[PDB]
């Protein structure tokens, strides 16, 4: 079962959207977590919010974001996906070393590229 502790010290990098990979020079839409299961992430417009983990469901008790753009459309739309998923309760299938989501919105797949080989 997914647990909170196995997340609060382990970043993940966006590896594949449902629709395509992502390639972002050296600044990918990675995501990180920390104490209280809190969330900081960067689809394009930045986000943050008070995460939770108790059964496999990542809800944000308060998201917040900016109004940026990123010169590709994908990254700038991907913000609304994460916003939706974290409102509704993103079903978190973190396996051995790959994060998978699958919510009403879409699926998203991230890597434990945790800077610890």
């Amino acid at each position: 079962m997914v647990t909170p502790e196995q997340l609060q010290h382990h970043r993940f990098v966006l590896e594949s959207v449902n629709g395509k990979p992502v390639t972002s020079d050296k600044n990918p839409p990675e995501i990180s977590f920390g104490e209280k299961m809190m969330i900081s992430g960067s689809m394009c417009n930045r986000f943050s919010g008070e995460g939770k983990l108790s059964n496999g469901e990542l809800t944000a008790k308060g998201l917040a974001m900016t109004r940026m753009m990123c010169a590709n459309p994908q990254l700038n739309e991907l913000d609304n996906t994460i916003s939706e998923m974290l409102k509704e309760g993103a079903q978190v299938d973190l396996t051995a070393n790959q994060l998978t989501l699958a919510t009403a919105k879409q699926t998203l797949t991230y890597k434990l590229a945790d800077l610890m080989n």
